[PDB]
This record gives C-alpha cells, sequence and structure tokens, in this order.
RNA sequence: GGGAUACCAUGUUCAGAAGAACGUGGUAUCUC
C-alpha cells in the first residue's frame, strides 16, 4: 500500500537526497486528557509536504509520511530539482 | 483485568526497491 514503511521508503528513498533538509516538527504535544498529536511534514524550512492527526500520535507521524508522498508533483518536481541544483546554496 | 500518552533505560521490527521507524521493560496520569 502507501503507509509508514512505504512512506519512509518514498521520502528518503523517492526523496532523500543530501542537502534536502527533511523537517518533521512535532506540534500538539500529547497528554494524558488528549494525545492527539499532529505532525508538520516540512523541509527546507519553507516547504511543506503535509500534515498529520492521530489519537496515538503515530498515526500522525505515519499520516505524515503518508502526506508528503501524497504530492507526486512536489514529489517528482524534487527529482528534477535535485538533479538540477545550482551553485552557491547553503 | 483491557487500552493510551509519557519519563528512565534498551532493542527489535517493519520492509523486502529503499530505507525509516517503531518496539520492549517498569513507574505514573488518564481512561475503560
Amino acid at each position: 500500500g502507501s503507509l509508514d514503511m512505504n512512506a519512509k521508503r518514498q521520502l528518503y528513498s523517492l526523496i532523500g537526497y543530501a542537502s534536502l533538509r527533511l523537517h518533521y516538527v512535532t506540534v500538539k504535544k500529547p497528554t494524558a486528557v488528549d494525545p492527539n498529536s499532529i505532525v508538520e511534514c516540512r523541509v527546507g524550512d519553507g516547504t511543506v509536504l503535509g500534515t498529520g492527526v492521530g489519537r496515538n500520535i503515530k498515526i500522525a507521524g505515519i499520516r505524515a509520511a503518508e502526506n508528503a508522498l501524497r504530492d507526486k508533483k512536489m514529489l517528482d518536481f524534487y527529482a528534477k530539482q535535485r538533479a538540477a541544483i545550482p551553485r552557491s546554496e547553503s
């Protein structure tokens, strides 16, 4: 299918190059009165592949990955980019 | 007695392209 295992595979394997600067930030810190946690699938400090939320947070973590592999246009877009990438980059 | 997050610690597992990440021991809060 297309989740967790398949996700991590997409992110790193499919779009896991050098300098990409992945950035899955965790927000909404879970609690014993509302575990619910949302993830921020972003990279480069200005790119959001998607977002995810879940009760046991994992669904949030996963949903996060599944979120990044949900934007083929963005995914592939990076493929080319990764290949292009000009000079003078930080 | 079931289940969920988390803390200290430790590792296994998913996969089976690739590699990521979750698990596990116990204390506790909540909850059923």
